[PDB]
Order: structure tokens, then C-alpha cells, then sequence
């Protein structure tokens, strides 16, 4: 048996049959494995093909979509022809082999994908808009170098602007919401140029989608999830524009609410992909610059003031010692404390104060459950 059956057979199989990467492996594993089994004294050969499973078709159809994207041109030509070449991008980029389309997409350094980018910069055309945006979302999921090539690119820019712009189009705000929470899903890079374009009025433009809402409602909680990964790799306190955002004003209750169900959930909402060097929590980080001063701690009403603080204090003494959240969540009480007048009403407190001695008299040798020993000492403020 030939040492590259298996890439052979994936090849010939995807490029005549049109069927996908995955589903190739699938084929050759259900055909070769069938035989094996039905047909006895066989298995020498298929167990070796099935072993050799763990140019081609979709790398010249790259370079061409790419080239010809390239050439803008494309801004020339019939809108069904476009449509079928950002289709079959789509496709490929969705069914192909992964490594392909890495080795593809990286080329030149990036050039067809800041060609994409240049290109997605002047069609207006919402079909067009809307499949480019797909294959954005599909090279996201590729490598996180691609990422931070989007997100060093204009692309972020022009999907603020249009999203300001275009807003009685529900279904490319949705997708420009979605791929826009992508590539700063990362939080590896933070060009000021693009916050010029989106500083706090694009940030007071989406709490007022979160807030008011628009004429499915599936864009509201999607513009909550965008400010999360807006605020991933913001400033700290007095230079957040989303900060600075609640500080302009501060009556947004359903904003607020919306935390407390995520902060209730605790899960991440902006944790899309696997990376890495993963970046931090979200809904902490967030409510940590929310805390991070009394002015935008003040977004929370006396109501969410204590239901907060009972959601944190019930995380805290739930997530047992080792665990890399239970930090963040005495963090996030530490600035509370000190954002928001804790001693005036004292709510959940009695407990909180066991809750501290049973933190500061855990006898685990493990280096996370120290820092948090250390933040909660600090935190021990009479």
C-alpha cells in the first residue's frame, strides 16, 4: 500500500464528488472498513489505507476566486456572478481541507484577504455584503492570525459605518453584529485609527439598540454580546469609550439586567473560537470596569445592586478551590465594594464574611486558590 493513499483518495474523492473534507474521511472509512469487515482476509490492505488516513482542486479555485476578487473589477459585473464566486468561496472555505485554506488565505502576507477586505469596502450591494461577511466568519474560524489581520484591516471600521448606516437592514446588522464580535473576540491588538470610528458614539449606538431596540429581537442581545468584545481590550477606568458611554448616561436598565442574567448564566458569551493564549472572561472583565468607578457603577439600580451582589458572593462560595473564575468573581466583589456603598446597606453580608474565612483558611498548595487568598487578604478592609 502506497504511503499517500489516504490524500490521494480524499483528493480524487472531493474532487469528484464535490463532497466534503470530513465527509470524505467518512466515505473512504465506511467503503474501506465495510470491505474489510464483509470480505475476510483483506484487512492487511484496507487497516494500512485506514492508517494512511490519520495541487489540489480547492487551492487553484482559491487562487483563482482570490485573484480574479483581486482584480475593484468585480465592482464592474453582473451580481449573480459575484454572488457565485462569493458562494463558491464560502464553500470552500466552509468544506475544504482546513490547512488548505490557511496556507491560502495567508499568502502574500494576507493579500487576498486584504484585498477581500478593500473589496468588501466598496460593494454595496447587500447580497454581495452579506456573503463576504459569511466568508469573513468562515476565515475566523481558520486560525486567529486571520483574526488579527481583520481586525489590523479597515474591515472593522466599515462594519460600524454601516452598521450606523444601513440599520433597516436586520439581517447584515445581525451578521455585521456577529463577525464584528469575532474579531474582537481575540483582543490581541487595538488600533486607535478604528476608534475613531468606533468610540463612544458607535458604543452609545449599541446601547441604544440594547436598550430601545429596533422596528426576532436577536439583535439586541447580539449588540450586548458586540460590547462585550468591544470592552475585551478597552481602557481601564477614565479612558473606556464604553465607559465613558455609561457615564454619559447611565439610565439603561435593560442593559443592566441583561449582565445580571449573563453574569447569572456564567458562561462567556464572547469565548467564540479556541485560540491560543485564550483571553479573559467577558461578563467579569466588563462588570470590573464597570466597578472600576462609581460612575459607571451606577448603571446598576439599587434592585441589581444586591442581586448582583448575591450572584457574586453565590458564585464565589459555589466554585470550588483550583478553579480559574473564582478569582475574577472575588475581583469583581473587591471593586464593588469599593465602586458602590456596600457598607450602607450591607446586603449579603453575614455571609460574605464566612465566606471570606473559609477562602483565607483553605489549606490548598494550589497557586491559583493563593492568588486568590492574596486578592481576598487585600480585599479584608474591616
Amino acid at each position: 500500500v502506497p504511503r499517500t493513499i489516504g490524500a490521494e483518495l480524499m483528493e480524487l474523492v472531493r474532487r469528484n464528488t464535490g463532497l466534503s473534507h470530513e465527509l470524505c474521511r467518512v466515505a473512504i472509512g465506511i467503503i474501506v472498513g465495510h470491505i474489510q469487515a464483509s470480505v475476510p482476509a483483506s484487512s492487511p490492505v484496507m487497516e494500512q489505507v485506514l492508517l494512511s488516513l490519520v495541487v489540489c482542486h480547492d487551492q487553484q479555485r482559491l487562487e483563482v476566486i482570490f485573484a480574479d476578487l483581486a482584480r475593484s473589477w468585480a465592482l464592474y459585473e453582473d451580481e449573480g456572478v459575484i454572488r457565485c464566486y462569493l458562494e463558491e468561496l464560502l464553500h470552500i472555505l466552509t468544506d475544504a481541507d482546513p490547512e488548505v485554506c490557511k496556507k491560502m488565505c495567508k499568502r502574500n502576507e494576507f493579500e487576498s484577504v486584504l484585498a477581500l477586505v478593500a473589496y468588501y469596502q466598496m460593494e454595496h450591494r447587500a447580497s454581495l455584503r452579506l456573503l463576504l461577511l459569511k466568508c469573513f466568519g468562515a476565515m475566523c474560524s481558520l486560525d486567529a492570525a486571520i483574526i488579527s489581520t481583520l481586525v489590523s484591516s479597515v474591515l472593522p471600521v466599515e462594519l460600524a459605518r454601516d452598521m450606523q448606516t444601513d440599520t433597516q437592514d436586520h439581517q447584515k446588522l445581525c451578521y455585521s453584529a456577529l463577525i464584528l464580535a469575532m474579531v474582537f473576540s481575540m483582543g490581541e491588538a487595538v488600533p486607535y485609527a478604528h476608534y475613531e470610528h468606533l468610540g463612544t458614539p458607535f458604543a452609545q449606538f449599541l446601547l441604544n439598540i440594547v436598550e430601545d431596540g429596533l422596528p426576532t429581537e436577536q439583535l439586541p442581545d447580539l449588540c450586548v454580546n458586540l460590547l462585550l468584545a468591544l470592552n475585551l481590550h478597552l481602557p481601564a477606568a477614565d479612558q473606556n469609550v464604553i465607559m465613558a458611554a455609561l457615564s454619559k448616561h447611565a439610565n439603561v436598565k435593560i442593559f443592566s439586567e441583561k449582565l445580571l442574567l449573563l453574569l447569572n448564566r456564567g458562561d462567556d458569551p464572547v469565548r467564540i473560537f479556541k485560540h491560543e493564549p485564550q483571553p479573559p472572561h467577558s461578563v467579569l472583565k466588563f462588570l470590573q470596569d464597570v466597578f472600576g468607578s462609581p460612575a459607571t457603577a451606577a448603571i446598576f439600580y439599587h434592585t441589581d445592586m444586591m442581586a448582583l451582589i448575591d450572584i457574586t458572593v453565590r458564585h464565589i462560595a459555589d466554585l470550588s478551590p483550583g478553579d480559574k473564575l473564582r478569582m475574577e468573581y472575588l475581583s469583581l466583589m473587591h471593586a464593588i465594594v469599593r465602586t458602590t456603598p456596600y457598607l450602607q446597606h450591607r446586603h449579603r453580608l453575614p455571609d460574605l464574611q464566612a465566606i471570606l474565612r473559609r477562602i483565607l483558611n483553605e489549606e490548598e498548595t494550589s497557586p491559583q486558590c493563593q492568588m486568590d487568598r492574596m486578592i481576598v487578604r487585600e480585599m479584608c478592609k474591616e
